[PDB]
């Protein structure tokens, strides 16, 4: 005819859900309620090997969740006349996601046994001055009240400074402290959040390497980047976020250390004592959260969705989820210990070996709207300028006589214990939407029709208003 | 396209029987018979020097054949075109060959001087002989009886075990069998089919280098791999085959070596004497070859291709046959002598000196269909995914160049240089075969367009037609 084949432009711009149509066949799918135990300052390891024996998890720290869909074409169902392959495809839609949690209120404890410390700024107990006696104690905070999610369907940026472009003497320095630029790279889970220090790295970034907690001072601290994402016009990376945070000032404190900074004499009369004197600038916020209730939570309500903030109405593009949550109102570490012989009911350690926790619990319960997608050539030359791959995996065409399969393929191990050999199997593999380690959760075994035995649907139900479900009724309680 | 490469195929691969008109014009052709005289055992080369003077020649070997053949499209015609030549092109079907023995009955023979061979295991005589330095005999047999011959239009797949190489995940020495790997190739002019040993590399597995015949060590020994090729619908790489093999049990015999193996040494119980050791467990039935009869010639009788396994039928997609014959049922061994000198007027052993010969003959009696494949737009698109290469052969657009100008080397002559010269004159040229390794047969004019006086011919017409014999054919009753 035609031939070809403009894209359709481009340049046209417009929703993605012009072209997905929408129908009225829900599953639900959820969790069991995923834990991890940690200790809250590091991984508790064998002295021996590298190999964990307590992990390093607290909710200061990044929750990645990696939703894993199937295919709904490729997924059975006992009736099926609403597909057919010579005519349309499907792909998931999540119309809801309910962040369950149960666990007490607390918050995560972190410290330095060497934080650098001398004097009280809040105070003028002693001087912030020229010190060649450099102050260390124990000092432990909680850091602030982060409590976010997002939720989205391919990878999300968070933004940390870097070291950028270096000095001409060492870094770290009066006047050769280097250019600190700015590195937007994916959120890895188990790698810090914003803690009141900032944002940034701190292994190569702070070159003294012990005036912050242990958590955050091997470790870097990032912040999600928002803006770049709902500035992305397909808005495919996130579509829905929400925050509620704030930090507290403990007390500004000031560190230990002599004085480099320069001091204009010139802003300043001169006389003996103090007036002839340095003076530190060598001062921290010390973070802390302002207060913390069950009921300062953002959680345990639903997200309804139906149409998402990015150019998404919450479409699963290649069947996965990108979650990453954050809470801290929760957040608890519990102590215990063990004695081993108890021989005075006076602490000793010889007896009482203590140890310290944080325990995290996570449930996440979905209702998913299956949708469509029409096999129409304009909109599929349109996705392929937009990424080919979910064309691929559906697969069109010759293959001739037929190559890859069949041929007739394959041989023939199918391993037994000889078996055959050698082998060395084949390598291994990266997901393209992995680049870092994420708590994985599968969900390819489990979609319910009917949505009255779970109450995330019921609640769906009675909002959705088929048919037409009470709602709520009165009472309540009372 | 678009759509789309096409849909739809793949599934469902489109026959070539759907829009490939046959015509009621025939061409015959057949050889001139063919005949090599070999020496089956090895080749006899000069050792002063290293080129055959006899080759190897033998119907325990496949005899593959390269036929070239024309296409119609380079005739000047006799006019059997009515039509444009860009609407349609033609191609040949082969509508029946018979595939002709000139060889009397009689079975070749191989052998081996020094066939590893200890002792008979069938009932004993030993359970050793030896286990030292030597213990190898003179011993011949046939290899079983085969007899197949299948016909193709690109390379035949063969399988074979080839060397899986020792593993050290799993404890196997040099002295210890290889884990084996099948390792499948191309069926070439010159290999060895299957011993019954099973079809397997014979160059790197034996390190004695002489269990077996001269022959076999030096091939690759195979089995047809039908499977593969049963399961391509358009049969290409062959669309005709059939079987008939036997081979019985000789006796069985214990291989000269020791036990590399690992025996549990508690599912007997000990004796005293013979009994209290133990023979080597390496045991091989020997087999040999079968009865010759010529109720199971499948040979000089014609195989026809009116039908055939493919969609194929003997389509031209590159004008070539590919035809490998194994019949090892009249691969008579004549013999032979001639005296060394007539200066020995007794008989001697000495004196005259036998000599041994293979004689093998083909020749492949043909009847060519002149066929057409009708060329539409969407049949083109159809040719063009499945191998672009026929279209360009056939000659059809799009075709760039232009092209042009300039040169260089200008003026005069040569003169000196000047002028220009750069000079550098072109075309190493260089290299794939795509020989690979055939017993070529040339067709191009042996082409006709009467069947009615060759044997073949008058059959085909009776088959066809019911006409013309030419009077008459037969009995009756007798």
């Amino acid at each position: 005819a035609t031939v070809y084949l403009p894209p359709v432009p481009v340049s046209k711009v417009v929703s993605t859900d012009e072209y997905v149509a929408r129908t009225n066949i829900y599953y639900h799918a959820g969790t069991s309620r995923l834990l991890a135990v940690g200790h809250p300052y590091f991984p508790i390891k064998k002295p021996n090997n590298n190999k964990i024996l307590v992990p390093k998890v607290s909710g200061l720290q990044y929750r990645v969740f990696r939703i894993h869909l199937p295919d709904p074409n490729k997924f059975g169902f006992p009736d099926t006349s609403f597909y057919n392959p010579d005519t349309q495809r499907l792909v998931w839609a999540c119309v809801g996601v309910e962040v369950g949690r149960g666990q007490p209120l607390g918050v995560g404890i972190s410290g330095h046994p060497l934080l650098n410390k001398l004097d009280d700024t809040e105070n003028a107990s002693a001087y912030a001055a020229n010190a060649g006696v450099d102050n260390r104690e124990c000092i432990s905070m909680d850091y602030k009240q982060t409590q976010l999610c997002l939720i989205g369907c391919k990878p999300p940026i968070g933004e940390h400074w870097g070291k950028g472009s270096p000095c001409t003497q060492v870094a770290v320095q009066p006047g050769d402290c280097p250019p600190l630029e700015l590195i937007n790279t994916v959120i890895q889970d188990g790698d810090m959040v914003d803690t009141g220090f900032g944002a940034m790295d701190f292994t190569t970034l702070q070159a003294n390497k012990s005036e912050v907690p242990l958590d955050i001072c091997t470790s870097i601290c990032k912040y999600p980047d928002y803006i770049k994402m709902v500035s992305e016009p397909y808005g495919d990376s996130l579509f829905f976020y929400l925050r509620r945070e704030q930090m507290f000032v403990r007390h500004l404190f000031n560190r230990a250390g002599t004085v480099g900074e320069n001091v204009p004499d010139d802003l300043y009369i001169k006389g003996s004592g103090s007036t002839a004197n340095l003076a530190s600038s060598n001062y921290f916020p010390t973070p802390s959260g302002s207060m913390v209730t069950s009921d300062a939570q953002i959680f345990n309500k639903p997200y309804w969705l139906q149409r998402a903030q990015g150019h998404n109405n919450g479409i699963c593009w290649g069947n996965q989820l990108f979650v990453t949550v954050v809470d801290t109102t929760r957040s608890t570490n519990m102590s215990l210990c063990a004695a081993i012989s108890t021989s005075e009911t006076t602490y000793k350690n010889t007896n009482f070996k203590e140890y310290l926790r944080h325990g995290e619990e996570y449930d996440l319960q979905f209702i998913f709207q299956l949708c469509k997608i029409t096999l129409t050539a304009d909109v599929m030359t349109y996705i392929h300028s937009m990424n080919s791959t979910i064309l691929e995996d559906w697969n069109f065409g010759l293959q001739p006589p037929p190559g890859g399969t069949l041929e007739d393929t394959y041989r023939f191990v199918t391993s037994q214990a000889i078996a055959c050999q050698k082998h060395t199997p084949p390598a291994p593999k990266e997901d393209p939407l992995k680049k870092y380690t994420f708590w994985e959760v599968n969900l390819k075994e489990k979609f319910s029709a009917d949505l009255d035995q779970f109450p995330l649907g019921r609640k769906f139900l009675l909002q959705l208003g088929l048919k037409a479900k009470p709602k709520f009724t009165l009472g309540k309680r009372k």
